[PDB]
């Protein structure tokens, strides 16, 4: 008889409804349709197609789907972002990172659970672009706050794992006397950094290298930074190369630059902490973030574990801070300002 | 300042939270972890790993993620399905079809929007397995209802586009005198049909062929069916081969078998119908279904368009029915019982 | 041990969380705090208190609660509506009607279920004010559409059950030649109608009487209307007085005014229709509306039942319409344009 | 045109949909219909009406409403709880307390905001009954944990503000040597306590008085307790009588009973703590709880404020604990075990 089944089905597949919507919102941003709708205000599928080189029947399908979900409005003149659609704008970075960057990673979990199946891959270009969008809200303000508490002034900044160069673009626009150098291991991210830096008019003050963090420190680069930023880099080295390699990397920084100020941003691994995991942002962001870090060759550890690593590498903690409680009040994103002990 | 940003962020990325959960639920089913948890009641990660040949640290990560979302419970003895987790069981087919089958298709939409980029691909084995799970609730009862209104009795049943053979297994178990033949174009689905039929003990009464519908009708098969079931097949032929090809296919059926009873199940294309699109199941299922059918080489049309096609092919409508309002009350899934005019 | 209980509790009491939010949104509107925040943009609790004659500590409590839910933002200068708070503006009428008008009614259901316990009461002033706010979106445009399809032009309009007079104020502003008379049985609503009409500068063209519909038609009023609007009035008479009384009331209208055009708006009782009840607006609005009409002395019937009543009363149907599918696509709100047969 | 309005309306009035559902769930429990459906499994409206003395048409309305929301199932034999309906069972106390007890309080906020309008009233009988239901999960296990850490064993227990006597019934059943006395100021709650104690067969070991806490301590009662439980009582005295009155009350306890063990349960006022307020249970429960305590004559203060009050009253802290993180992981419900300094 299946009495009452339909009502249970609508609730039971609610995650599937939102799964498709998240992918569709990701494409709305990534394809530049969102920016086109902002610019035009109202656009017919024919006009959007001509501008972006798209096929009308596929675009009409995406537009009708988004209209049914309330992201778009449709009038005789075309489609427009609704108030709900406009409200998505600040969140672009999260969609680009988690859907663009990590959709393949989540999809690979079934096969990668098998003995010997290896680590899940990701689209590191989208991870970098997306995380840089996110960093405008959380990590860049945190880095700025810690930099203000260091002695002297920043004149030469080195950012390892720079993604598309957003930290360097923001710091260079706010602090005009700064000279900067960024290194990014992903080729696509490296190319996006060279383009963003050129678009912001900063190519004469900021240079980008296609390199990983450990290999950059071992290279014959000619730059004497007084600040080094390691934003979510150490947990990649920890997973890929091991704890002795992280300790040795940190020792090499202060051996080469004994008066340097280090700013390290890391995520505290509280995946098993019942109270922490009930916070709305812990469920929305950190629970999937922790899951991805079990399937990729990265290792998140606790605040106490990082403090032990810093001590073993011969570093002293100047101050520790978390993100503004207006943006992320979980206390899981922690920034450390360190110096040679 | 970003005043109040966090509250907006938690709401803004709610689709991303559910996107990861839908993928994780899909893997919970597809990897056979769900069936393992049902069988064991409580299983430690070590026990689940030994049984399914998995890696403990990756499995613990998936389990902790699902525990944080309330799908699993954790005690000193291990993990178990919660009441919420147990409640997901009937919906397995939807997760397998839409996530397993069509996740790649949704992910390809950005690139496939470009002029000349072609049709998005899918994992047709998972689409078939998943849709067959769904059909237990909606399409198999609808087919059974229409079959009861035809003259005479079914003795020889042909199912084109049979997926994993679920329609044939259910009809053969309910009606022991039936001899059946199924054709499935996807190799993986064909192999799953041969295995399901063997598992149900029906290999002596039901034969499966690896073939598409049009090519099967043109083959030298030796079977005289009195019923032919075309469950969501015609809209594939319509998209791939065109309307004259669908008309010619239907004419060939009644030319070869003039006394045959045809049962056709199709989805009415009401993607642009405001009232229809506000139904909870229209939003949860049909809105993504319509979107997928704009990106794949399949074409959904309206009830009136199908009736015109049937008339042009020389068929008469015996009766038309929709699914039980206990399972799907949208009126979008329509079954037609036809005969030669 | 209560393993996993908290996660189930947060979901289990979600209706309670939203119950308090709905009441708080209702007071935000009803107390004029919403209009104060629109006017001021940012207001400290001291400024809001001085303007509306409120107590600071109670207001701070309401504001902190709403801030926690994302409806308000707080800065050093005070509180303001967030984008989410601003987006609530069009829905004021629904909150005023269902919470202000009918909260007591829903709360009385337990006691009123008992044999001989009578009908639940309501705050008819808030029901009238709120329903008039709603009517701007659905019933006023429907009435306007039907009036345009009548053979005659409206010059003298009678609105029975006029609430706060919003139909008359809108029609009179749009159609300057109209003279109008409204009757409202609730004293509080009647007083709000006299005030709204005076505020809109329409007291010379619109008169309001404190009276129920049946008693108004039996009174010595001196007005010769060519249009009468009965917007959700007949189902009140049907419940309170019975079907013969509704038939007699309609017969009396066309006996007194044989050339009159009648516009009747009613809600189709589809409470037991599985497909209709899965529409998002059916669940949000019509399911509680049907419930309240089982506990108050009002009786909702079906479209066909109304058409039969009209035939018995000697009325002919000119045309029937439902609301615009941009505002309400359920087809449950129906308007009938009638004349004497 | 109101383009796209309906989609915004369905979301905008979601709090109203859940507001009516919460009230309907409250009555389902409070009227004993929930227990009737558990006992019968399937019940026709006629059978439920005969058993509880209800009117069939009003009951059918409530049942149809709940069926539409998925709480009930309907078959030819009658109505039954669905799996979703069954899952509500543990949450009865929250509905009884917040809806039964405090619905009137929330509804009174608009009028009580006015200068000199006084404190909002509540249904203290339902607050007591509901809070006692909740206490089975959080406060009773917390009290039991603290009692076990005292140097003495409990033989004579006094519970001030006992509600319906649930703490005493649970402790007395688990610990057969205990003699107990409870005081409850609300007459309805007092009568429910006398009945619960009689139903559990404990009238020979537990006596209940109709009295407030301060007046009980000033009375001529003849009982020498070695443990006193003050579960959410002190914040009532603090609001109603002031901080000197709370200090004097605590001093009087240890003057009359110098060897007594005191167990105090209080809610930490973190209403203004951004991170704490993003916890799912903080939003669902504590945010409305804080709001109600701004409109009633009760005053919630912080953990540190309570510890300072205890020091002033001449009490020493033996140990402090919060609730089990399986039931409430906010850390806002705190229990203190105290002795005379
Ligand atoms: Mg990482
Ligand atoms: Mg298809
Ligand atoms: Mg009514
Ligand atoms: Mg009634
Ligand atoms: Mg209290
Ligand atoms: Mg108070
Ligand atoms: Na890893
Ligand atoms: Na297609």
């Amino acid at each position: 008889e299946n009495t009452g089944f339909e009502t249970t089905l609508i609730k039971g597949i609610e995650p599937i409804r939102q799964f498709v919507l998240a992918i569709s919102i990701y494409h709305l941003f990534d394809t530049k349709l969102f920016s086109l709708l902002i610019k035009h205000e109202v656009a017919s599928p024919e006009v959007a197609c001509n501008e972006l080189g798209m096929e009308k029947e596929k675009l009409l399908g995406l537009f009708r789907y988004l209209k049914n979900e309330g992201i778009l409005l449709e009038t005789i003149d075309g489609f427009s972002l609704s108030k709900e659609g406009h409200a998505l704008a600040p969140f672009e970075g999260w969609y680009v990172m988690l859907v663009g960057g990590y959709a393949t990673t989540f999809l690979q979990m079934g096969e990668r659970l098998q003995e010997g199946a290896g680590w899940a891959t990701r689209d590191a270009t989208k991870v970098g672009v997306g995380s840089c969008g996110i960093s405008h809200f959380d990590a860049i303000p945190l880095t700025r706050s810690l930099m203000a508490q260091a002695p002297g002034t920043c004149t030469k900044l080195l950012d390892l794992g720079c993604g598309n160069g957003r930290y360097l673009a923001e710091f260079c626009k706010a602090l005009p006397q700064i000279q900067a150098w960024g290194a990014e291991p992903d080729r696509g991210g490296f190319e996006e950094a060279v383009d963003l830096i050129e678009k912001e008019g900063l190519s004469h003050r900021v240079h980008i290298s296609h390199s990983g963090a450990v290999e950059f420190l071992d290279s014959d680069f000619d730059f004497e930074p007084d600040f080094i930023v390691l934003g979510f880099v150490l947990h990649e080295i920890l997973g890929q190369a091991g704890r002795p390699a992280v300790v040795n990397f940190l020792k090499k920084i202060v051996h080469r630059f004994p008066a340097i100020n280090l700013i390290i941003i890391e995520v505290d691994n509280q995946f098993d902490n019942a109270g922490a995991m009930r916070h709305g942002l812990a469920l929305a962001y950190y629970n999937p973030y922790y899951l991805l870090h079990c399937f990729t060759n990265q290792l998140l550890v606790q605040d106490a574990d990082w403090l032990d690593i810093f001590a073993e590498a011969g570093l002293s903690l100047v101050t520790r801070e978390t993100t503004s409680d207006q943006v992320d009040s979980t206390g899981l994103e922690i920034g450390y300002l360190l110096r040679r002990a």
